[PDB]
């Protein structure tokens, strides 16, 4: 793989993510460094008013361009959601609106804040000597002081990390079927399996990180976006650059290109269909970085590797297939028993909708085990 | 293009569909080749109630799965609506519901009736050594007597068909950009633009075949889906293979991959924001085949043709890419007017949400000419 900007180390994650602007922007990157303090002491909106329309033709790398995403997608959570109770704005100033919508046109990503904004792209290692480790790493920016936002960032960050080791493979396992090479498939299988099943380790420090009502109480507020949202049902009115509200939607890890591109390797039918949960996964491409939406398109022209199991008659290589397939629900399981805690009872002190939508896909994922005949 | 499953000369199209099934299917191809006289007699249903579970196993290769989804799915329209009078069935029959799902989940395609069933996959050439002209073409199934459901399917699939010639040319366009061969790209550019304003001439057809009053009191009850239809507020139960009622989408010619395909060629923007119009044919992208699906999944994936004609400053490119523009602009108004005698007219002797639609669409493609005029 190469113009499909997968590092070999950190998979989907943007390398090593620029950390300071040209300082022809110190208006922008201050107001992100100090998000909990604006947030708070309501100066926020204020100052977003206060600052100039900037020009984005000062943003000369990628690597500069999607930091910018970070700090003005960050700043406009901020502004629309506010102190987060209720006060909501339905129009976005122009001198914050404008280079948003030019940046993002320019990327081909949707003007709101992406994963692939704030965890791909929103980390740095404290020492840069040291291994990619949670302790060794830090985020750039956080909505509110104790929001757990480092955890929750983090942790998706380093499962992403986790997962390039099985998708360095995926070349592998296409070259495989070609050259019909039997033995270098099964262990190309195997290899990822392996990779998935130690990416489960991972999760578990979700618990070690972050607190259920720190994170419900406060994280909820700024993932979400203006697309099927009672609080601003029309969208949002970017100013300057759109005569109309616009709806997109707001964070999701359905935006992963991780989990996806497993789905469609192991050819688990998770955007066939029409239920909700077909529709919102498709959708949510559209919010990938354009190089990994093509590299989803690229596997799902390739032949499914499902079938090639399927049509083989041969149980050693069924079984390689299944070990992936059970390690996918695994994660999905754990992930479950999360969202339970982490969510469900917290919000006991919506919600059951989020469940549905995890356990359809959990169950599609689980009925693709061959050997369930 | 290569197993994007695109013909040479009948581009979406099936090449040479089926008309028959193996023996052990004539309980299906009784029912579906008799549907007219079934319905009107009122024993329609009564004989499907009537049928054999049959299993799937026996339908082998491609041709006789997309035969058996048009037999099946002509049926499942036929039981569902009846005479169309508002006596629905809201529950798919096992012997029926069963094998269709199946098929349809071999097939990638939702369990409903589309556009690469109806058109695509249901016609015949009368004399195999003569060209495909509408004087040598029949369909496989209609609905009723009187239906124009003939005039309808094989106009459609001879303006697709016109439009296969232009389709061929799509990879020189992608090599003449990169090669950056100027006058090669123009003459390719022009040579579509040909494609596109032959598929007008065909267009004209439609008159001659189909009859405003029999379409719009007739075809439009067949052609209705469950997604969001008052009748079935919930949709339809597949009954032994979903304990629920799914909701899927009525047959709409935003399923035409090829309308589709010269959209993302030409980088029309038919994902404008998130609006209804946009998002509606993303949707109808999940109702065309999947090899399609993958192609203007690819297509998306490479360089503009459109900022390669804004950066060049060539006024004989600018007009080639325009006349392309131009002929779509052309195709979607005579379509307009089209709607206008076969719905707007005996609908007063609900309607205004398709012209927004279309009209939004006609729109987009408008606003994407280069020469603004
Ligand atoms: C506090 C911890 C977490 C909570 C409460 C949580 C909650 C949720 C919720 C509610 C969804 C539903 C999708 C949506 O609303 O858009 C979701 C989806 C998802 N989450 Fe998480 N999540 C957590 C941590 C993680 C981590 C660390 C990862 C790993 C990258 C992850 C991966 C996913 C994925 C891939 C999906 C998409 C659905 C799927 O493929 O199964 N989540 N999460
Ligand atoms: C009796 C003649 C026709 C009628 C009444 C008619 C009606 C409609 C209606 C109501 C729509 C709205 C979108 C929807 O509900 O799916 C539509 C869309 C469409 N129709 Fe037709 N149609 C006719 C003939 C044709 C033919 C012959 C073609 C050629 C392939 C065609 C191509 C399209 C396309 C591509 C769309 C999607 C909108 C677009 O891309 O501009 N239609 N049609
Ligand atoms: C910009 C961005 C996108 C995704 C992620 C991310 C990393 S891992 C993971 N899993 N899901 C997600 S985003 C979806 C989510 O958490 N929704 C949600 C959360 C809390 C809630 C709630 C819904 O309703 C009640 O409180 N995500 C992080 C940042
Ligand atoms: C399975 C199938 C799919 C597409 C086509 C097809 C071929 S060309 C074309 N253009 N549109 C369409 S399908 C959409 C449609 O007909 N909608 C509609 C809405 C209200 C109506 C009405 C029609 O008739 C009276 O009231 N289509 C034919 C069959």
């Amino acid at each position: 793989s190469k113009e499909y900007h997968i590092d070999e180390e950190v998979g989907f994650a943007l390398p090593n993510p620029q950390e300071n602007l040209p300082d022809f922007y110190n208006d922008w990157m201050f107001i992100a460094k100090h998000l909990p303090d604006l947030i708070e002491s309501g100066q926020l909106r204020e100052r977003v008013e206060k600052l100039n329309m900037l020009s984005i033709d000062h943003l000369t790398d990628h690597k500069s361009q999607r930091l910018a995403r970070l700090v003005l997608g960050c700043i406009t959570m901020a502004y629309v959601w506010g102190k987060g109770h209720g006060d909501v704005r339905k129009v976005l100033p122009r001198n914050i609106a404008v280079p948003y919508c030019q940046l993002s046109k320019k990327l081909e990503l949707p003007p709101i804040l992406v994963y692939a904004d704030c965890v791909l792209a929103n980390w740095k290692k404290k020492d840069p000597n040291k291994p990619l480790t949670y302790e060794n790493m830090d985020v750039l920016f956080s909505f509110r002081d104790g929001d757990c936002s480092k955890g929750f960032f983090l942790v998706s960050l380093l499962v992403e990390i986790a997962a390039a080791s099985a998708i360095k493979v995926i070349p592998t396992v296409f070259k495989a079927m070609q050259m019909q090479e039997r033995d270098t498939l099964l262990k190309a299988l195997l290899e990822i399996a392996s990779c998935l099943e130690k990416a489960l380790q991972v999760f578990h420090q979700i618990h070690d990180h972050v607190n259920p009502k720190a994170f419900f109480s406060v994280l909820r507020i700024y993932l979400s976006g203006w697309k099927g949202n009672p609080q601003l049902s029309d969208g949002l009115v970017y100013e300057g650059f759109w005569e109309d509200p616009k709806e997109f939607a707001g964070g999701s890890a359905g935006q992963s290109s991780v989990f996806q591109c497993f789905d469609v390797l192991l050819g688990i039918q998770q955007t066939a269909g029409g239920g909700h949960a077909a529709q919102f996964l498709q959708d949510m491409r559209r919010y990938m970085p354009p190089a990994h939406r093509n590299f989803l398109c690229s596997l799902e022209s390739n032949p499914s590797v499902r079938e090639f199991v399927l049509s083989k008659g041969d149980a050693g290589l069924r079984e390689a297939y299944d070990a992936c397939v059970k390690a996918l629900v695994s994660l999905r399981s754990y992930h479950l028993q999360i969202v339970t805690k982490y969510i469900l009872i917290p919000a006991s002190q919506g919600g059951t909708d989020l469940m549905n939508f995890l356990k359809t896909v959990r169950s599609t994922t689980e009925k693709s085990l061959l050997k369930e005949g």
